[PDB]
């Protein structure tokens, strides 16, 4: 159900961060792209800082996935927003 495909969401979010993590081991900089994989239910984007050493994941539900917790989001200091009520990953 769409609590579900939330923390699908979530999940994928997770292990993109992990991927820019091992890319930022390697150069001391997050990359200036990342290639995601959009569903039906979720568009992920993600937006390094112009000095490369931050970024911001993102999914945003589609009209398809009405889901409360709105848009998630994942930075590299590992804050999940919503910060309450809505990430269990």
């Amino acid at each position: 159900g769409k609590q579900g495909r939330r923390f699908d969401a979530q999940q994928y979010l997770v292990t993109s961060a992990q991927a820019l993590e091992r890319h930022y081991s390697r150069n001391g900089l997050y990359p200036a792209s990342q290639s995601l994989a959009n569903s039906p239910y979720y568009s992920f984007s993600y937006t390094p800082t112009a000095d490369k050493f931050g970024f911001s994941l993102k999914a945003v539900p589609t009209n398809r996935q009405s889901d409360p917790c709105g848009t998630l989001s994942l930075d590299h200091k590992g804050v999940r927003v919503p910060a309450t009520n809505c990430w269990s990953h």
